[PDB]
Parts: C-alpha cells; structure tokens; sequence
DNA sequence: CAGACCATCGAAGCAATCCAGCACGCGAAAGGACTG
DNA sequence: CAGTCCTTTC
DNA sequence: AAAGGACTG
RNA sequence: AUUUUUGUGCCCAUCGUUGGCACGCGUGCUGGAUUGCUUCGAUGGUCUGC
C-alpha cells in the first residue's frame, strides 16, 4: 500500500480587501508563533538526557552518546539566541553532561566541518537551562515532564505527529486509561504468554463496545483489537510488541511543568487552540527532527566513510604530500589521484623505468667524461615522457600535473608506484571525508495546511455544494472558480469564522474539480464558445480554450464523474502579500508484484532517449528463452514528444531548429556585427543547411572569444547580444527546443552574459551579483531571464520526457499487464577527474530527474513500478544472448559509406587494433570488434594500420564493391547500430559479420533492451 | 639562444548557477458534543 | 439521524 | 575498484 | 461565498486551426560540478640576427 501525492497549486483571487486582510493577520500570527515552538522544543530536546532516553532504547544504530550530543549540540546561524559555543571545548561539555567522555560517534559527530562564516555550534543544554530559569519551573519537575515526553515520542529522534504532540502536553481532558490500559495488556497477555479474539474478550467484555468504552475510549481503537474482534465475530509474535508498549500506559500523563509552558506560549502566542498550536508546531518541528535525522544518518555515514580510509598509507601520503615543499611547486592544495593519471601513472613508470635501466646501462659504459651529457640527455627524455604521458591521458581526464609527476619520479626510491597510488588517493579520501558539512537547524518558512480530519478546519466546498450555492443564488452553476471555507482566528476578537476565499486553477476544474453534470482526450467545441475564445484577449486565450474545452465536455456528457471524496488538503504560504494555496491530493496504489511487461529506457543526452517493452511469460512465436524465464519482445521506439506547428510535427527533444535557410537576416546581421571585430569560422556555422540553434550556440561563443580579445570595449558588445538572446525573431529566448543542443545555447548564453559583465566590470574588490545589475540592468534582467527560460526548459523536458514514458507504460499494462519500468541509476557524474567539458556535457544529462519524475508520476498510476537498475554494460551487453547462456559484450559500429569516411574513423579503428593493455573493460569488445570488422572484409591490420586515409577509404570502397553491399560497419565507441543477434529494432537490417549473421539495430534500442534485463530474474522469480 | 606573442591545461581565490540527494510538512479514525 | 466540529489516540 | 551510463547538434 | 481575467509552464523561420502538448508543491540544508574574472605555474608553436 504505497501513496503520494498530488499538487494544483491554484491562483488565490482576492475575495475583498477585508477578508484578505484578515487571512493575512490569521498567517502572520501562525508565522510569528512559529519561532516560539523552535525555541522551546530546543530547548526540550536540550534538556534530554540519560535516565531519559534508557527507555525503550529503540534505535537504528545510534549511539547513546550521538542521540545526546543531537538533541543538545546543533549547528545553527549565529544570529540566534542560543549562541556560545566553540568546537574547540565540544568534548568537555559534553563531559560535563552526561558524566562521560563523547564516544566514537559522538566525537564524529562534534568533529564535523561547517561553515563558521554563517553556522556555529550552540550549547543547546543553557538553554534548557534558560527554560527552567525563565519560567521558574523546578528541574526535577521538567525533568519528569521531559522524560514523560520523551515516552510519549514529543521529544528526542522519531517524534510524533505535532498534532498528536500538541493535543497530549496541551491538551482538556484525556482517556486516562493509562493504567487502565497497562492492566487490559498485562491480563490479554498473561492470557496468551480467532481464538485470540476469545482471549481478548475476556477482559471482563461481553463485546466490542463494552471493550471500547472500558479499556481504550474516545479514539481510535488499540493495535486489532477492536477490529480484529469485529472481524472474527462479524500470529503469536504479537506478544513482544504488546510487552514493549507497556513501556507507554504506564505514567498516566500527569504533566507537572505543562501548565506553566501552556501559559508562557499564552502569553508569546495567542491563547491555546488546537488547530493553530498544531500548526505551528508542525512548521517549528520539521527543520528540528528533519536536521536531526539527517545528522544522525550523516554522523553514521561519516564513521563508515572514515573506517574506510586506509591510514596505513598516511607516510605516502606525507612523502607525496612533499610535492608542495620541493623544488618542483611554485598556497598549497589537496592532490586528487586524477592529477596523476590515477591508474596510468603504473605504465608511465614502467616506461620511465625503461628509460632509466637503458640510462643506467649506457651510463655503465662509455666512461669517458660524457656523463654531464649523457644525463642532460637523459633528463630531456624522461622530461619529454612525462609531458606526453600527460597529452595522452588529457584526452579523456584532466591532464596530470607535469610537476607533480616530475616530483614522484624524483623520489622512485623513496615509494613505490602502487605506494604513489594509494597514498595520493589517501590524501584525497581523508580530504573528502573531513570537508563534508554537517546539517544546520534552520527555521522552516511555514505551510499551514488546512484540512478537515487533523489540521486548521477547512476545505474546498464542493462540486455538489457549488450547485447548491449557484442555483440558490441565481448564477450559471458553471463557474471557473474554486471556493474553500478556511476557519481564520480573527485576531481582533481572538474566536474562529469561517470565511470563504476564490482560487482560480483550471487544472483542478479539468482533472478533478468541475462536475458531471449531466484518462480521457478533448471534446468538439460549439460555434460560440469559439468565438468567445476567439474574443479573448491575446494572453487569456489560453485558458479560455482549456475552459470552453472543459465546458464542451461537461455539456456533451465527455466529462468523467470525479467521485469528489473530499480528501484535499489545502496549503497556504503568505509570502508578502499574496497567498499561494496549493490544493494537495493523496492517491494509493496498492503496488502490485506480479509483473507482466518490463519497459526499460536508455536515457541518452544527445540520441534520443528510447524504451524498449519485454514481456514476461510470453508464449507466441517468438519466445525467447532467458536464464530460465520465457521472454519476448513487444517493441522498442525513441521518445519523442511531439508540438504539431500549422502543418508540420516536431520532437521538442531533438528538433534542433530551423535550416538557417530562412534566417538569411539573422545570419547577416549576426555577421556584419561580427566583421566590425576582426571571420573564416562564422563561415564555418553560417552555412545554409547549418540549424538555427547550432549557429546561434556556436555564435554565442564566438561573442564570448571577441569579447574576450576587446576586453576594454566589452560594452560595445551589448547592442548585439541582447539582439542575439532576447530581442530578434530568432533568438534564444523567442525560439529554442527541448533539445541537448538547445540546453548547450543556453549555457553559452549564460556564459557570454557572464563574460560580458566580467569584462564590462573590470579595471581589487570582487564583482558581486548587485555590482553587475547596477552596472547592467538590462543585462542582468537579460540573465535572470535566460535563468528562468532555461529552469521552465529543464522542468518541461523532465515532465514531458517522463509523461511519454509512463504513457507507454500504461499502453503496455493495458494491453498486457502490470508493467514495471526500469532506468538506468545515472549516479556520480560530473567528476573532478572527468574534463570540464566533460562536466558540463553530462550536467545537461537529466536523466536522475527524469527518472525521479517517472517514479513520482508511476506512484500514481495503479499497476506501474519504477525500478532504477545499475547501468554498467548496458550498452554492448547483447540483448537476451548475454547471461541467458554467458555473457557477450559487443560493441557498437557505425554504418557509413566509404566516401564519408573520416581521420577520426581510422584513427579510432587503429586505436582498437593496437595490442595496448588498457583497464577499461570495453577496450577489449572493441578491439574484437575491430578484429572481427578486419576479418569480415580481409584488411590485414599490418596493411590496414597505413597511412593515406584517403588510400584507406579507396581500399574500403574496393572492398565493399567486390561485395554488393553500400555501407560498412565498423566499431565506434561513441556510434549506433549495434549488432543484435534479435531484431530488436524494427528497421534492423541483417548483416554477416566472421559468419554470425546479425541484426543491425539501433545502440540506443538494444540499450534500452539491456537496461529492461539487468536484474530480470530478481523482478521475476520462479513462482 | 634571450625574449614576447599567442593557446590550452592545471591550481587557487572571488563572485555566480545548477542538478541532485535528502530530511521534513502536505494525518487517520474514533467518540462526544452539537446542530438540523 | 446527517453533518458538523473538537477532541484523543493510533 | 573503477568502469559503465553519456559520446559535444 | 460569484470574483467570470487566468496554476505552472514547454515547442514553432509563418504565434494560430479552438495552434500542439505536459505537469507534486513548499521549506531547508548538503554533495558533486559548472560558468565568469583574476593570479600563478606548466605545456605547444609561429615569429626577429643567431
């Protein structure tokens, strides 16, 4: 029984000035009583301590220790009362408290970086102590009321409901059935340590009701008892349960100090309601228990973390670490093992060893006074590898430092090279493991939620009630307004009204909210509500449309009932002065385990992102036979989400804009505004079949070249870049797609916005963000809407690209049955060892938010489930041959003629023949790959490794003329057309290969197959 | 061979953005009182 | 009693 | 322990 | 309790054919990166008599 929820987020319509008004006063006073609930619950966590929590003892793995340091030691900002405490003197205090020294954890848990700029740690125990002298309680009485607390969950790690926490410590009356209770489970179990129905019963009951109004009254009833004797008349491992919650039932809630913080929160917040003590309790607890949980999990997760650094590489780290005292570094920083080529710096010793032996031997000879020359010559050749050790593993990393290497060669006697390994990667684990901040105690911005069952009363009316309010009072009953009745405290006389406030959403009408009068498509309008959505002005057109749709629907009976329910709870955030109801929604699933369908996808940057169904007991003509499950192929296609423009149909996600065959003026003016500053590459992006958003990306970072060439004129550039970005018909904000391309236009326009400002601004204060906008207003205004633009961009493509998916996937389960999509876990990207490029390529990636927006969107959908699978290999494992049988891991080719054959092709090729050991396990699919394409045509490496690319793409026409084919594949490491031994792709063309005869799908179709088989005996097992 | 010019590549500082994780809120069901 | 609200307990 | 996942429209 | 004028937005060389289409919101921190300026250091090369 899982559950999530919805959200409308509706457009408040002030009703009048005075209701509004006094709404206003209603939030303002929640807000102002909000801080009063921190601070005292602070201090009640302050006061916890042993003796407290050695009750139940409930806990993960939680020290003793660490729950006392976090309920009495947070991290907050320093502009807050609490203030006093250093890290330094952390230890003693808690020696003070407690009689004992901080434990592992706790001492993890004081030893934690922050950010002593803004946070500082706080005592936390002064001001439990602040509490008792403020309020001049005694100490043994709040500490009874606390530890009474604590047993009731109001305090410490896991508290409760804050409506349950205010209704117990402030609350009229009670069942008291404390005891009462307590002797009911001692007697039920001493009847036991449907027949425990009988057993139960026995509580001198004669039935349900009797029980109810003896034992447990004015609630719901016990843990099954009421309802489990209900349903026996109309498993032993309970036992232990029933024993630990004799811990509770015990006290009778007998508070000795709550009257006296009843009355001082009196006299901060307005007098005692339930509904508003509730509230605001509930906005002041989520920063303590969210901050606090999230610490205890950081403080376990750090003591991990640190059990895993080695520390018996400490001296190589030190002797590593001596590259910044040495005459090779010229401030000081951490070394991260990609400043060596982390794992290649192995080969480039053993070449420098070779090296060395070969000097060593010819220095043991020719004895002559040559030495002064022969070790010059020496240096220059290990100097020389080193360099071209750092070129070569520059291309898919960060370069190495030169110097840092130049260092560790230096010192070949002093470590070895596993030894240089292990304690740089020492130096950076230790460095990553003591930089990560711990959480602070920051005050939540409240929410407010009005509901009917366990919040301030309110609701939104009704769809019935509407009609009952409407023909009451002569309206059309059709109104496009949704109206709630929020019980506001009118703080000028301290009583509750109900009042009745207008939000305005249309996608609640659509989807949930307008009745059925008399997930679905659109109706056919009416002739004059298309002229009244033709009369609209231009920005209501819109909205008109989707009404009129909505009223066409209610009027030809198109409109599904909606079964209102009234479960809507409704959230009112007063920023300044307007609200912003939000109008949630729980659904529930009840998820499903016995799966039919399973719809991976591949979830590419630049090639189209794909699904790909398989079933699960499939038994038709094609049935593939897995380990041991029977599974077949439904289909597989790209995601393409579709925006028909008058007559044609594009992909948002991969459109990539118009030809520049229609742009001519943009492009003219975009280079006669260039030729005024110093052009043979404007050439090279203006051509006529160049797309619209590739010109304007790669003339984005033309301007950031120029202007960086004329700094001192860089406000000359102005002029042009908001004719680029905003103004112009084809600009970045006027026309721009889903697509990567269209992403990467918008980082570079960022980035030319930044460096114009950072040029515009330069003549050594730091040019600060309110600098640039009175330097620039309008350009500033041009970021923050390129910011916006590119944030709405981002939020589209994760909603429509997850909206294609699980329609899909609801098209499969109707079609076959409970499906389960599978993604790809796309973690830890965007590396410090990775280029910056590199980075920023996979920063455009989005596939955690799609897959996080697929998995909220599936939690709705009753049948659908989203698992995230590991996403190694699952682009050259071939699909249902790999671990049906063993694994296969082919590579990926690329289908070309060999007139189109370039440099990097062969080079590629080359680079896959070349007998070099490489720690990349893809390297040898690829290099059988290249093996095998040498064998389909007879190339004979040995001939084929020559020069005179154009001679190679001579050669490889000659060959493929013999044959009658057109095209030759060949392996790429960033190409499509896998090899399928299935035709997995619909468009497969069959091809021979040695002599396996395969199918030629898409990469990103098989992909997206092998990402719907990673674990696929672990969805179905054998039952 | 001394010297300067480009260029890219690291490091750090400073000021910004950004995708993401992760903790929390968005309570239920009951009885009594009340009202119609 | 239907529906409301206000409360306590799960 | 990375690699893998991505492959710069 | 009636405001009849809006929830957020996304796509397009013709911004409408009723254009087409999608959607959980908020607070707060944290992690990893990126962008821009500068400083420093390496790396590669052209150039002037040598």
């Amino acid at each position: 029984a899982s559950e999530t929820r919805k959200a409308y987020t509706t457009k408040m319509i002030p009703r009048s000035h005075d209701r509004m008004k006094l709404l206003g006063n209603f939030m303002d006073y929640l807000m102002d009583g909000t801080p009063i609930f921190f601070e005292l619950w602070n201090q009640f966590g302050g006061g916890i301590d042993r003796d407290i929590i050695s009750g139940t003892a409930n806990k993960d793995k939680i020290s003793d220790d660490l729950l006392l340091a976090v309920n009495w030691f947070k991290v907050m900002p320093i502009n807050s009362k609490p203030q006093g405490v250093s890290p330094s003197n952390l230890a003693n205090l808690f020696q003070q408290y407690s009689g004992s020294e901080p434990d592992i954890q706790a001492q993890e848990y004081f030893a934690s970086n922050f950010d002593t700029e803004k946070h500082q740690w706080k005592d936390m125990r002064v001001e439990y102590e602040r509490l008792l002298a403020e309020l001049q309680l005694s100490r043994s009485d709040m500490h009874h009321d606390l530890k009474l607390m604590y047993k009731e969950k109001c305090i410490g790690l896991s508290l409760s409901t804050a409506h349950y926490i205010t209704s117990v410590m402030f609350g009229t009356g009670a069942k008291n059935n404390r005891q009462t209770k307590h002797q009911f489970y001692s007697k039920v179990i001493q009847l036991l340590e449907l027949a425990s129905i009988i057993l139960k019963a026995g509580d001198c009951d004669s039935y349900r009701k009797l029980r109810i109004r003896c034992s447990r009254k004015g609630a719901t009833p016990s843990i099954l008892k009421i309802v489990q004797d209900y349903e026996l008349g109309t498993v032993p491992s309970l036992i232990a349960n029933l024993k630990e919650k004799l811990g509770r039932f015990e006290y009778e809630c007998e508070w000795k100090c709550m009257e006296k913080i009843k009355a001082f929160l009196a006299s901060k917040v307005g007098p005692y309601y339930l509904g508003s003590y509730s509230a605001m309790l509930e906005n002041a607890l989520s920063p303590i228990k969210g901050m606090t949980t999230k610490n205890c999990k950081f403080v376990l997760k750090q003591i991990d973390a640190k059990n895993d650094i080695k520390y018996e590489n400490e001296p190589f780290g030190k002797i590593v670490e001596g590259f910044f005292d040495s005459p090779y570094f010229e401030v000081k920083w951490v070394l991260h093992p990609h400043h060596i080529g982390e794992s290649n710096i192995k080969t480039l010793w053993e070449d420098l060893n070779a090296i060395h032996s070969k000097y060593e031997e010819d220095i043991a000879s020719l004895s002559e006074d040559k030495k002064e020359k022969r070790i010059k010559v020496y240096q220059g050749d290990v100097c020389q590898t080193i360099n071209t050790y750092c070129e070569e593993v520059g291309k898919e990393a960060k370069t190495p430092l030169v110097q840092l290497l130049r260092y560790l060669y230096s010192r070949k006697d002093d470590i070895a090279v596993d030894k240089i390994i292990d304690g740089i990667t020492f130096l950076s684990k230790k460095h990553k493991v003591e930089k990560q901040k711990i959480n602070p105690v920051i005050q939540k911005y409240p929410s407010f939620n009005f509901g009917n069952n366990s919040k301030l009363l309110g609701k939104i009316i009704s769809p019935k009630d509407k009609l009952k309010h409407n023909l009451k009072c002569n309206r059309n009953q059709v109104d496009n307004y949704i109206w709630i009745e929020i019980k506001v405290l009118n703080t000028k006389t301290m009583r509750w009204e109900k009042h009745h406030y207008a939000l305005s959403s249309t996608r609640f009408l659509e989807e949930v909210y307008y009745p059925a009068t008399s997930y679905e498509g659109k109706p056919a309008l009416s002739a004059e509500q298309i002229e009244q959505i033709r009369s609209a002005p231009v920005g209501l057109r819109k909205v008109k449309k989707r009404q009129m749709r909505l009223e066409a629907a209610r009027q030809q009976n198109l409109l599904p009932r909606y079964t209102w329910g009234k479960d809507f709870n409704i959230n009112i955030c007063k920023r300044g002065n307007n609200f912003e109801v939000t109008l949630a929604t729980k659904v529930k699933k009840k998820k499903e385990k016995n799966y039919k369908v399973v719809l991976g996808y591949d979830a590419n940057i630049v090639r189209k992102n794909t699904y790909a169904a398989i079933e699960a007991h499939a038994n038709g003509d094609g049935v593939i036979d897995y380990n041991d499950l029977p599974v077949k192929p439904i289909e597989s296609g790209f995601v393409t989400v579709e925006s028909q423009v008058r007559d044609k149909s594009y992909d948002q996600l991969s459109y990539n804009g118009v030809k520049l065959l229609y742009c001519k003026p943009h492009v003219e003016s975009r280079r006669s505004f260039l030729e005024k500053y110093n052009m043979k590459d404007f050439e090279a992006i203006a051509d006529d079949e160049t797309s619209l958003y590739y010109f304007n990306m790669k003339y984005c970072k033309l301007l950031q070249s120029s202007i960086r060439n004329h700094s001192s004129q860089a406000k000359e550039y102005r002029e042009e870049i908001f004719e680029l970005l905003r103004d112009g018909k084809l600009s970045v904000l006027k026309l721009s797609s889903l697509s990567n391309l269209s992403f990467v236009m918008f980082k570079v326009a960022k980035s030319l916005i930044g460096t114009y400002f950072g040029h515009l601004l330069k003549k050594a204060p730091p040019i600060t963000d309110e600098d640039k906008q009175k330097a620039d207003p309008e350009m500033f205004a041009l970021r923050l809407a390129l910011e916006e633009k590119r944030l709405n961009k981002v939020k589209s493509k994760k909603e429509v690209i997850a909206n294609k998916i699980v329609a899909k996937a609801l098209e499969l389960r109707d079609k076959y049955g409970p499906v389960l999509i599978k993604g790809e876990n796309i973690s830890d990207t965007t590396k410090k060892g990775k280029k910056s490029s590199t980075n920023s390529f996979l920063m455009d990636w989005l596939a955690r938010g799609v897959a996080n927006k697929v998995k909220e969107m599936v939690m709705m959908h009753q049948g659908l489930e989203f698992v995230e699978v590991n996403p190694n290999f699952t682009s050259h494992q071939d699909p249902f041959v790999h671990k049906n049988p063993e694994n296969t891991f082919r590579a990926r080719y690329s289908r070309c003629t060999p007139s189109e054959l370039t440099e990097k092709n062969r080079k590629e090729i080359l680079s896959f023949l070349s007998d070099k050991p490489s720690k990349r396990p893809t390297n040898a699919y690829y290099n059988e790959g290249a093996m095998a394409f040498l064998a389909t045509y007879g190339l004979k490496k040995n001939d084929v490794l020559g020069v005179s690319l154009e001679k190679f793409k001579q050669i490889m026409a000659n060959i493929l003329h013999q044959r009658s084919e057109d095209q030759l594949l060949f392996p790429s490491r960033g190409g499509m057309f896998y090899l399928a031994t299935y035709k997995l792709d619909a468009d497969a063309t069959s091809v021979n290969w040695n002599g396996k005869q395969f199918w030629v799908c898409n990469a990103d179709l098989v992909a997206a197959y092998n990402v719907g088989l990673v674990d696929i005996q672990k969805d179905f097992k054998k039952k």
